């Protein structure tokens, strides 16, 4: 078993706690407090890959607590929400903190959250992808709310990590 | 330079909560006085770059542990709080430290207080027991006394300097 530190970036409201715990517990309630109800939570993928997963949700304003959330992270998924241009627009701005403060091995994943509500989507799906492919980044959309491609995204980080 | 954080008070019923937040809020104390900060939350600043604390008081929702994600939930720091007079309250802020630690942000900032150290004459907290343990947990750690105001502005001092600028 590998075990990793991964961490949720994102504006506040994206979907970042919705996603860890759809993935973690496998499970959605929404309008829930914008949390994770815990310091962190861990879940597998098997190839078995563990990740241990930091929540930014009530911190997203603090961006000097980048050093302790970054140190020892191996991964992160930086989360938008599709029907809101703002949110991909700040989703780039911390793409570009990871690639400045980061560890340079991390791997970085782009997630466009809130995909069940398609038709009202601002944030073009080839806009985002063309992104995250100049990037190097993993991109897919994500639904917290059906699930939708949540434990895909997390196996797609896995299979970059190292063995 | 105004960075302006969320502070969670935590601590058995009776330690003094409400009277530390009065106290470095309105700079204040009256005894006897009902167990609440009467407001949803109180503001007050420390200068060092001025750091200003929105300060949420748990008196009255003690037993309710399954309120923990909505209070921890943007908090970037807590005060624990025990009576210096009281050995259970120590016992107590330890379960509320292990909670913190457990459930909130890993990059908050904790505090531990011993409060009520104007009766050092009815003492049952040995300051060493709190120091080490406060050291072994990684706490700032000081007594107060909201009645006289002796260390509660300095405690919230000693947190904002621990804060991220
Ligand atoms: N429709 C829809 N709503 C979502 C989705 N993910 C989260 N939400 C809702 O969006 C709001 C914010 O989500 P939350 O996970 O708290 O965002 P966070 O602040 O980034 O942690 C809540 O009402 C969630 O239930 C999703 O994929 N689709
Ligand atoms: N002697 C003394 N009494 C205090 C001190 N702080 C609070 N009290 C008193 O202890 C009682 C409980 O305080 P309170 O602040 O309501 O506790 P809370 O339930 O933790 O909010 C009240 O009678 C306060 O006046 C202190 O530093 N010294």
């Amino acid at each position: 078993i590998c075990q990793f530190k991964l961490v949720l970036l994102g504006e506040s409201a994206v979907g970042k706690s919705s996603l860890v715990l759809r993935f973690v517990k496998g499970q959605f309630h929404e309008y829930q407090e914008s949390t994770i109800g815990a310091a962190f939570l861990t879940q597998s993928v098997c190839l078995t890959v563990k990740f241990e997963i930091w929540d930014t949700a009530g911190q997203e304003r603090y961006h000097s607590l980048a050093p302790m959330y970054y140190r020892g992270a191996q991964a992160a998924i930086v989360v938008y929400d599709i029907t809101n241009q703002e949110t991909f627009a700040r989703a780039k701005t911390w793409v570009k903190e990871l690639q400045r403060q980061a560890s340079p091995s991390i791997v970085i994943a782009l997630a466009g959250n809130k995909a069940d509500l398609a038709n009202k989507r601002m944030v073009e799906y080839e806009e985002a992808q063309a992104y995250a492919d100049d990037n190097s980044l993993l991109f897919m959309e994500t639904s917290a709310k059906t699930a939708m491609n949540v434990n895909d995204l997390f196996l797609a980080i896995a299979k970059k990590l190292p063995k």
